């Protein structure tokens, strides 16, 4: 990759570590009893970024029969720039309601922590069984507001991280590895931007 | 897969049709000058069940340089027998104008192709420089209206298939696999 500074996490490793959360996540919901149809584990898919790292953690959960239910909202915060802009927008809510089911959001990043922020006090009101929070990436550091997710894949720097539906600009969502978008990239394109 | 009556596809033989697939967009495109920002291919992922798919796809896309545009679109019915046109209820739209681009709905599975020649003609007068359709399975055999996919992974028969983004209920779109659905379990 001539845009990447680094590469964080190839394929592989994601690999490796989503079979890993997954088997914990098995482990931990094996006493609420998921079951398909009846009672499956509601995973609720925070667009865009979350597309990939939903797609291979449903396939992983199911090596270890986690039944599940997929959901996909749509939040925006970042838009096509490279830090948080104080608002979290709501693009599409679920469909069905998640009131006295066990609920997992999956996310490929958290930071500030608006976005988390604001989709758990939306839906904690809502009377979910549960509600827990699987993210792929965690600045723990950059928190604009507390929030602690219930698995973490990987903790990383403040950099600028795309790749594995991580974007910059809804760029770079598609490769297949978790890599440093250099400065002088996104610069160039903020400043033909601006 | 006690709920499955037969494995249509397994997950390998999924993974390397996708890759041909999208090896065959790729050189289709090679001379349409795709450049990311300005000119990436959109991806327009019919949700929910193109969810997969689309993963697996953009990556291969990937593997061939396509640069690559995401966007995810949800559509909902307005309320059964209300249209024959196969006309939708667009909860969420692609996030850019697809004006000027070149244009790829990716979808599961297309059989009455009702839906999806709808979404076709609604993106095409959008004046996109160009708009095709990737659906991974496809059942020929059951068109309510006349609709071509101009890429396909695999043509089937109309049996009700479960498995990589494809459900019954909700249920067993997480398979990695694509198989058929036990009558017994669907009576
Ligand atoms: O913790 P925060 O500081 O809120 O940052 C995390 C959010 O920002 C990114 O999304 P974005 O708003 O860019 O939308 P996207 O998923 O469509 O790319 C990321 O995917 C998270 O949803
Ligand atoms: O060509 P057709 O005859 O319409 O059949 C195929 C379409 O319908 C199904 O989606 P569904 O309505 O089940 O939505 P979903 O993808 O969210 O499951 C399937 O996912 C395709 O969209
Ligand atoms: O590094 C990063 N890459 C992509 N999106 C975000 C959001 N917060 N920080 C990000
Ligand atoms: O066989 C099938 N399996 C899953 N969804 C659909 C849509 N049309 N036909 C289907
Ligand atoms: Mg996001
Ligand atoms: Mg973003
Ligand atoms: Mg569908
Ligand atoms: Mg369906």
């Amino acid at each position: 990759y001539e845009f990447a500074e680094k590469i964080l996490f190839t394929e592989e490793e994601i690999r490796t570590r989503i079979k890993e959360v997954a088997k914990r996540i098995a482990d931990d919901y094996k006493g609420k009893g998921l079951r398909p149809y009846v009672n499956p584990l509601v995973l609720i898919s925070v667009l865009k970024g979350s597309f990939m790292f939903t797609a291979d953690l449903c396939r992983a959960l199911c090596d270890f029969n986690v039944p599940v239910r997929m959901e996909f909202i749509c939040v925006s915060s970042y838009g096509e720039g490279l830090t948080s802009s104080g608002q979290v927008r709501m693009l599409l809510d679920t469909r069905h309601s998640i009131e006295g089911h066990h609920v997992l959001i999956v996310e490929d990043i958290v930071q500030t922590a608006l976005t988390l922020n604001y989709l758990y006090h939306m839906y904690f009101t809502r009377r979910p069984a549960s509600l827990k929070t699987v993210v792929l990436l965690d600045k723990r550091e950059g928190r604009r507001v507390p929030f602690s997710a219930d698995y973490v894949v990987a903790n990383i720097p403040n950099a600028f991280v795309i790749g594995y539906g991580l974007d910059y600009d809804d760029t770079y969502r598609e490769l297949r590895d978790i890599v440093v978008l250099r400065p002088e990239v996104y610069a160039e394109r903020e400043a033909a931007r601006g």
